[PDB]
């Protein structure tokens, strides 16, 4: 827990960014942020330009369980300090409504960003795609070593900062744009390892599987939904085929930009056995070294 609340009186409402069962996320401008610049709030103020933040707000009539989960997220976010994980800027928890505040990325989520680019034969290069993926692996290494499981890794849950910096986040199913990526609890089945779908087992190994699918998205420049040839019920059936291990399971195809070795990395992320999936330390090393060294 942060020692002092961010002053709610400085948050100027701009836009509603999303909603869920227990609250909303708003885009706010911080009024006169130079007044707040301190050790507690080391805000990056650009004179002449508004300071924008995302604010997650718990409904004041939230249940006890909803409130506890919100405070659990506060506690988790207060620990996360890595260049490739979204940073908590402040909280409002002394009074209702409870709030968490992070930076707002004008470049949007990584899906939005890659969707707006084309592959260099605006453009983005294959080496930059590897850098994006390496950053995600590095953030995931950090999370896993702190004994967190993400459970919803995908390009839609990564934010694009300045100079191609990628921040892993977790927004939940709070945005209409990605409703088709979730199956009705509400689950991102196309990113989920077979054991998640069949047994509800979520682990770092299943985060690795999701990382494989996220890497696939990146190399596809977010042009195709994973398993777009399959209905939701068929995706669940595909998980059964991984369980069966009789060679009928469908794997995502190799993207045109993806060399065979990188594709085989992805296939290893989709190993039937968790213990055969590469750790994030290895995924990062492969992307930052092996793949980048073989352009
Ligand atoms: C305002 C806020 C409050 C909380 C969070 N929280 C997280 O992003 C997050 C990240 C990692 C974890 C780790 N956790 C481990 C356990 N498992 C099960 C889940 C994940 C938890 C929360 C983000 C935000 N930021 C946010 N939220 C929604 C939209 C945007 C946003 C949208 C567009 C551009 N810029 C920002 N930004």
């Amino acid at each position: 827990m942060p020692r002092v609340d961010f002053p709610r009186s400085r948050l100027r409402f701009k836009e509603k960014l999303g909603e869920g069962q227990f609250g909303e996320v708003h885009l706010c401008e911080v009024d006169s942020p130079q007044d707040l610049v301190s050790l507690d709030f080391p805000l990056n103020v650009r004179k002449g330009h508004p300071l924008l933040v995302a604010v997650k707000i718990l409904r004041p009539d939230a249940t006890k369980n909803a409130r506890n989960d919100f405070l659990k997220e506060v506690k988790i976010m207060s620990r996360l300090k890595d260049p490739n994980i979204i940073r908590l800027l402040g909280v409002c928890v002394q009074d209702d409504p409870l709030c968490m505040i992070t930076d707002y990325m004008e470049n949007g989520d990584l899906n939005q960003f890659l969707s707006a680019h084309q592959l260099e034969d605006p453009t983005i290069s294959y080496p930059m795609l590897l850098h994006v993926a390496a950053q995600i692996a590095s953030g995931m290494r950090y999370l896993a070593t702190l004994n967190f499981v993400h459970r919803d890794l995908a390009t839609r849950n990564c934010l694009v900062g300045e100079n191609f910096t990628i921040k892993i986040a977790d927004f939940g199913m709070s945005r209409n744009l990605y409703a088709g990526d979730y199956y009705r609890a509400v689950l991102p089945i196309r990113w989920m390892a077979w054991e998640c779908i069949l047994m509800g087992k979520f682990t770092t190994a299943s985060d690795v599987w999701a990382f494989g699918v996220t890497l696939w998205e990146v190399l596809m420049l977010c042009r195709a939904q994973p398993f777009g040839q399959l209905t939701d019920e068929q995706v669940i059936e595909n998980a059964g085929e991984f369980f069966r291990d009789q060679g009928r399971q469908v794997y995502l195809s190799r993207p045109p930009a993806c060399p065979q070795g990188l594709y085989e990395l992805m296939l290893r992320c989709w190993s039937r056995e968790s213990e055969q999936r590469p750790p994030f330390s290895q995924l990062h090393r492969f992307l930052a070294e092996d793949a980048l060294n073989t352009v």
